[PDB]
């Protein structure tokens, strides 16, 4: 599987009720929602090692990893954390991540490539799941 691209968003379902949950006041989440509706993914893999660049209109995020070796990044509530990348199937990566700094809900994130060529990205907080699809442009 091969989730190099630029990956354009054709469904989300949940993102704000997610946000909410973690605590994220009102002007924030809508402003997170609205620049959400128009964002920019950039993946870049190599093997088992990956970039990734995810970009709204006023936001931007950057991860280099190496699935199985611990790299740093944040929650999708802004929190700094640790994270771990493993294979759960041959198309599918799951990412557990561990807070660098006091406590906090359970955050996972996973991504996957489907046969059609759509990528899925869930997002886990607790028992709060937020679903986004992709396809490449």
């Amino acid at each position: 599987p091969n989730f190099s691209g630029n990956w354009k968003i054709i469904r989300s379902e949940n993102f704000e009720e997610l946000l909410k949950v973690l605590g994220v006041n009102v002007m924030l989440r809508k402003i997170a929602v609205a620049a959400a509706s128009k964002p920019a993914v950039e993946i870049k893999q190599e093997g088992d090692t990956f970039y990734i660049k995810e970009s709204t209109t006023v936001r931007t995020t950057e991860i280099n990893f190496k699935v199985g070796e611990e790299f740093e990044e944040q929650t999708v509530d802004g929190r700094p954390c640790k994270s771990l990348v493993k294979w759960e199937s041959e198309n599918k990566m799951v990412c557990e991540q561990k807070l660098l700094k006091g406590e906090g809900p359970k955050t996972s994130w996973t991504l996957e490539l489907t046969n059609d060529g759509e990528l899925i990205l869930t997002m886990t907080a607790d028992d709060v799941v937020c679903t986004k699809v992709y396809v490449r442009e």
